[PDB]
């Protein structure tokens, strides 16, 4: 009774374990999911626009119901051009909580369509944060344990031209 469609926005600056597991649970409950990148003009990624999506589909590429795009501009013009279902987000924190409570009335204000739906992370990866993981590889810290193999490549790779 009409496909589901799902958007999950992000920096995904880099991809970590814990994404691969919301989007791997989202997978198994709406016919579409699309990992939605948010581009970051006016923000500075550490990966670029295309980095980001080649470490996103590397890990989550073999979800045949999983879609990956850039995007900028308002998430409620993004959602309605994607004819989304929701949007989801994951929340690991109170102060994630708060924010995404505030964000999910704002957009509903802006678009009484629009929809959020929101999963808590497995223990397991609770503590795991895109923030946390370019800390500790700018430190020469091992992130192995927290994201997909690709990423850690893809943090020497940045070193060796640089860092
Ligand atoms: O993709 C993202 O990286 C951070 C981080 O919380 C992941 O744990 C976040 O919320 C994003 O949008
Ligand atoms: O070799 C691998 O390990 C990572 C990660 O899943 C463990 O942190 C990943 O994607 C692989 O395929
Ligand atoms: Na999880």
């Amino acid at each position: 009774m009409s496909k589901t469609r799902v958007i999950y926005p992000g920096t995904f600056d880099p991809i970590t374990n814990g994404h691969v597991d919301l989007v791997t649970r989202a997978s198994r409950m709406f016919d579409e999911v699309v990992v939605a990148i948010a581009i970051g003009h006016h923000k500075n990624p550490l990966f670029s626009l295309e980095e980001r999506v080649a470490l996103a589909q590397s890990s989550l590429g073999h979800l045949s119901n999983v879609e990956f795009v850039g995007f900028d501009g308002l998430l409620v013009n993004f959602f309605k051009e994607q004819k989304a279902t929701a949007v989801l987000r994951g929340l690991r924190a109170v102060s994630d909580f708060e924010y995404e409570f505030q964000l999910a009335n704002m957009n509903r204000q802006l678009d009484p369509h629009f929809e959020a739906v929101f999963l808590t992370p497995s223990e397991q990866y609770s503590f795991i944060s895109s923030t946390l993981i370019r800390e500790i590889a700018r430190l020469k810290g091992d992130v192995t344990k927290f994201v997909p193999q690709a990423v850690v490549e893809a943090f020497e790779r940045k070193h060796q031209q640089g860092w």
